[PDB]
């Protein structure tokens, strides 16, 4: 689904704890330092945190995340990402 279907649920089908684990990688990539980061970015927290994204995702996210975002990804963008990842992986 795209991240119109995602943003909601993406909080629900992970953790709490993953939340709050994820939220460590984008406080340190927070290039607006309030609750927003580079597109890029969050493809990196995937791999900082030991998780693999499919080569499409990478450039997908960006574009995605763009067209609702404003030069930046917000932490919900971030957090659904790796949802998108869990689904497709494994």
């Amino acid at each position: 689904a795209s991240m119109e279907d995602l943003q909601a649920e993406a909080r629900a089908f992970l953790s709490e704890e993953m939340i709050a684990e994820f939220k460590a990688a984008f406080d340190m990539f927070d290039a607006d330092g309030g609750g927003d980061i580079s597109y890029k970015a969050v493809g990196t927290v995937f791999r900082m945190l030991g998780i693999n994204p499919s080569k499409e995702v990478l450039d997908y996210l960006k574009e995605k995340i763009d067209v609702d975002g404003s030069g930046t990804i917000d932490f919900e963008e971030f957090l659904v990402l790796m949802v998108y990842i869990m689904k497709q992986d494994a």
